[PDB]
């Protein structure tokens, strides 16, 4: 059973989005066999002239952009003659489809979010610079296509259909006050349309970023409209999220992102301000478009430099503007890591990194987040570590309920997913920690060697001075046997008094070097005994359990779509439910008792090694400065004056 | 290609009303084969629990009333599982269907309108006394069924479906002000729902009564919403119709029904007040339901007495309350015919009608409008005649345009229909006029005969008096020869002086009677020479032409539905268009030059005969009173006193 046009055809089973004013199906071009999404305008629609439809056709074909779904044709159903719209097929689904994956239960991965921002604001810009302003933007009408390079492109749809077939042909029978309601409607195109879309856009961004809606009552926005209405309008500026955690409880207020959100500290820091005034409901403090575009463009144009604080044990994504200096870079690294520019010490691929007041970020060392710029202070601060939300498994209702079971499975799958992500990140922190530590000890060894070079360099100077004064005193006490032994003995005594200090440093250094040998004291062997390793394969164990859980979830989903099951099918469903319980509980017990525990042991040791290393560094600097002091003090003895002769 | 349930089945071609939120089809019960209207809830709908649907099922089955469409079942589509509603099939269509007939182009026939009132207010009452208030009532959702007795029953539908699937799942992405629009929506159930329906109801009543909407801009309510909105709210109280006849012209204002409306003067007089305050947009001067129900019930309970004014040549439907007196009846006949109670003279089936201060309307002579109560004054007033609108044929666009041709054909058919109605009514006025005239002359003859009976009755008295006094005077002038001749001669002379007057009346009467003979002067032969007759068959000639025109109209309608024609088909269409022109023009030329002309000749003669008859009546009354005078004057001579003797 299929519908058709001149050049297209589609099965009724091949339905897609399914709207009210129309429907969208997966169809094919009958000549090529290519795939297109067709939009049949249900069973009302057409009584409108061909002129308007062709001018709208024409104005809609000018829409040739990356972030807008292409409109290939306007056509007519064969045996029904009600309009169909030939548009681009997007096999991946929409942003809503992406968000419904339990892997994105707590927000999209950062790169994907950046892509979403870029795309949505792009389609918005291209839409506004031409005709039509997109009234409402949601995940539902933001389609996803996979580009030729593998990474997604998001496209705006549903904007031309601004048809007003609602009201309540009851037009010519209405009481004047329904017309006054229509007055209350038409006051929106004034300005509440060039700033009213931005609300939906902001809510969308928050949804994709956190994996949750910004404003949610006790058990759902729609499932309770009153307190929803009461929390939406009653919200003050700066606040980006209001949550009613309790039944008839109040509201939790936050101008920051949820702890569950794993978006980088920098991106988040650049994102919360835009969400603040895009979520306002009064006047010019709601920015308006142009400033929102300028700002979002500013954010999206930036390049990221990955830096890792070995002191706080924290990873960092620095959002620098590529064309801006290294000064503002140090000020950013400061802004996140609370260590001021002068204190900052950089490491890259086993060696120091040194840059100046105005080295632009373009020529900066290319950083991934497995090989970033390590950064350390000199000012003894505590470790901080990963900041994640501690999400526990929801209770698995001892029951039978295909819908409730599907939802529960979704929840559990999402939680276990967050667990895997967290474990992976923790392993990464431990790895970057180990490598960074090894580089740091190697580097301290470098500084040591340089110091020794200096010390010996001044020791040969002291030596030549002393044995030269002895040479002269000897070849004079024998030649002109006569005596001023006072002066030469004084300065000789001075040189010896320096030699003593030299000996002191020469032993103290062998001490400092002894505690950089394998032996112990400051060996990095703790990093080999503490924490978790890739060889432990905990991430992939968690991943196996997650795969089982996900299997059971998809099965429960199809069971839900089955409405009700057969006998054996039902029993299998229950068996699988308890199996899901065991998988989940096992996974989380492994996360806690194996990942977090050993991780925190590692972190603690890392603190109780960072203190040691910083101490030794202070010492080494101290006696290096000692060596310089000695050098310049000995430099005063190379051309000492002599008595005037006859 | 068909859809199905457990007990029902329907073709997709058997579609009916076709809505947006759903669709209605003509289907059958698979076991019985009976016809039912099924309502498939399109392709969204169901995500709502069975509990609510069963409580609504239950509360909707309590709706067992004459003016509400029965709901037989709630069921489920077989291979699609989206809800279907099993309801009563109404083969005749809706009130909209009835109104789209050109015979009702200028308003429904009166009995049908009364039926519509009764029905709509009945369904409204039964709806309000239970759950649900009908938000919007239009011809579109007022179905028509033909009862067992042939006369229609109208039923309200579309009231349970108060589903709110509009707004613009964009609920949880909306700006606070759309929610404030929702606030502006929910303020309607307050009271603007128990008085907001009455507007649509009133507009409906006006639509069915006049054949046109109450408030129409230059070329359509919908085709121009601005000035529509401006005329709806800007309307003052008492005004029931505002019409923008010109393009950008102002408005014509009327608190009365259009001249085209053929509803009786009495019904109209009872209808315009209800339409006035049901079409208000502020406070308690908008009546409210209970008073509207009480009033409409008052109107609908009344019985009609048909009366015909032979003086103004006008028909009248008197809406009396059956239980009320003949006094208020005379006051009604007064209110329409401007002749006061005492003046009114009634005739029924060839004879006088006489009734008293309190003869209730139940036992009144049963009146149709072909045999009514004729009524006449005694106070010489002009004829008025039929009051109809003078509607001319629209121009038949020398062109080719299937839609425009269909519309034009509809217009022409309606106009010619109004012409036939008007001609028929005119023939009726002439017939009632003739019959009434014949009865009136026969009745005047009655009065004459009675008068003559009286006059002779007193003549034998005068005679016996005179010849008795002569007898006595003679038998005394011979017996006691002696003389008082003065007295007897005086009274004898008096009796003779009376006899003279008697002679005068006796001749004047023969004159008055001579002009009631066939001969002439006041013969009713003008009614046989002037005007139009049933034997002329003008109504059925107009009817033949109307049938041709209607044939062409239906053909043009199907041509319009064909979108475009074949070659020969097109040529035939044009030929038929010009044929339609000739039919219409011929019909109207016959109406003017044959119906109205002779009618008005008749009417004029009727005036110039009414004056004569009233004059003769005044005379006859005068000399009847003369006869009474003479009688009582002669009664003073039967026992005259005599002289006292010894
Ligand atoms: C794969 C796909 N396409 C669509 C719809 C469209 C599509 O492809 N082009 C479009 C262009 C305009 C509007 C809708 C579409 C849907 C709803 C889905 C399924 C989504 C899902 O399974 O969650
Ligand atoms: C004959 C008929 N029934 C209907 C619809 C209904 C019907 O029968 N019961 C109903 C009960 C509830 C709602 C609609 C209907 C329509 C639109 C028409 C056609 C009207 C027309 O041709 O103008």
């Amino acid at each position: 059973i299929c519908q058709s046009t001149s050049n297209h055809l589609w099965l009724l089973s091949d339905i897609l989005g399914q709207g009210a004013t129309a429907n969208v199906f997966r169809g094919r071009h009958k000549k090529t066999g290519d795939l297109y999404a067709v939009k049949v305008f249900n069973n009302i629609s057409f009584l409108r002239p061909v002129d308007v439809q062709m001018r709208e056709f024409e104005v809609l074909k000018k829409l040739n952009h990356k972030n807008i779904v292409k409109l290939f044709a306007i056509e007519e159903e064969t045996t029904t003659r009600h309009k169909v719209l030939i548009m681009e097929f997007c096999p991946c689904g929409s942003l809503y489809t992406v968000l419904e994956e339990p892997s994105n239960a707590y927000g999209l991965p950062e790169s994907e979010f950046l892509i979403v921002l870029r795309d949505v604001v792009g389609g918005m810009n291209h839409l506004r610079e031409n005709g039509i302003v997109h009234r409402d933007i949601k995940p539902g009408n933001i389609m996803r296509v996979i580009g030729e390079d593998g990474q997604s492109v998001y496209k705006l749809t549903d904007f031309g259909a601004a048809r007003e077939l609602e009201d309540d042909g009851t037009e010519e029978y209405l009481h004047p006050d329904m017309y006054e309601r229509a007055v209350l409607r038409k006051d929106h195109q004034k300005k509440y349309g060039a700033t009213v879309d931005l609300w939906s856009v902001g809510v969308t961004f928050y949804h994709a970023a956190t994996g949750s809606l910004p404003f949610r009552p006790f058990e759902g926005p729609r499932r309770n409209k009153e307190v929803m209405y009461k929390i939406i309008t009653g919200k003050p500026s700066g606040a980006i999220s209001g949550v009613q955690k309790a039944e008839n409880g109040p509201i939790d207020w936050s101008g920051d992102m949820p702890l569950s959100c794993s978006l980088s500290q920098g991106l988040q820091a650049l994102l919360t301000p835009v969400l603040a005034n895009i979520l306002e409901a009064d006047q010019e403090k709601c920015w308006g478009f142009d400033q929102f575009f300028a700002e979002t463009s500013d954010v999206l144009h930036r390049m990221v430099i990955h830096v890792f604080s070995l002191q706080h044990m924290t990873a960092h994504k620095i959002y620098i503007h590529s064309y801006n200096t290294a000064a503002v870079f140090h000020e950013l690294v400061y802004k996140q890591t609370k260590i001021v520019s002068s204190n900052q010490e950089l490491i890259y691929e086993g060696r120091r990194l040194v840059l100046e007041l105005g080295r632009l970020a373009q020529h900066f060392p290319k950083t991934t987040e497995e090989n970033p710029i390590f950064v350390t202070s000199r000012e003894q601060l505590n470790t901080v570590g990963l900041r994640y939300e501690k999400i526990s498994l929801p209770k698995i209702h001892p029951r039978y309920d295909l819908d409730g079971d599907a939802s529960m499975a979704k929840a559990v799958t999402g939680v276990v997913c967050y667990a895997c992500r967290t474990a992976s990140t923790l392993l990464l922190y431990q790895e970057l920690m180990r490598k960074g530590v090894r580089w740091l000890v190697e580097l301290v060894k470098d500084d040591y060697n340089e110091t020794v070079h200096k010390k010996t360099e001044v020791v040969i100077t002291l030596d030549f001075c002393i044995r030269n004064i002895e040479k002269t005193v000897k070849v004079y006490e024998k030649l002109m046997k006569v005596n001023e032994l006072g002066e030469i003995s004084d300065i000789h005594t001075k040189l010896l008094r320096l030699s003593s200090s030299q000996g002191t440093i020469e032993s103290s250094l062998q001490d400092i070097s002894s505690r950089l040998s394998p032996g112990g004291l400051l060996a990095d062997t703790w990093a080999h005994q503490e924490g978790t390793h890739p060889r432990d394969r905990n991430v992939e164990k968690l991943q196996v359990l997650l795969n089982c859980i996900t299997e059971i979830y998809y099965q429960f989903k199809k069971d839900k779509a089955e409405r009700r099951l057969a006998y054996n099918e039902e029993q299998i469903h229950k068996f699988d439910k308890q199996k899901l319980y065991y998988h989940a509980t096992k996974a989380m017990s492994h996360f806690s008792e194996e990942c977090v525990r050993k991780y925190e042991a590692f972190k603690d040791k890392s603190e109780e090694w960072m203190r040691k290393m910083l101490h030794l560094r202070k010492q080494l600097l101290s006696l290096t400065n000692q060596c310089f002091d000695i050098e310049e003090e000995v430099s005063k003895y190379q051309d000492y004056t002599n008595e005037l002769q006859e």
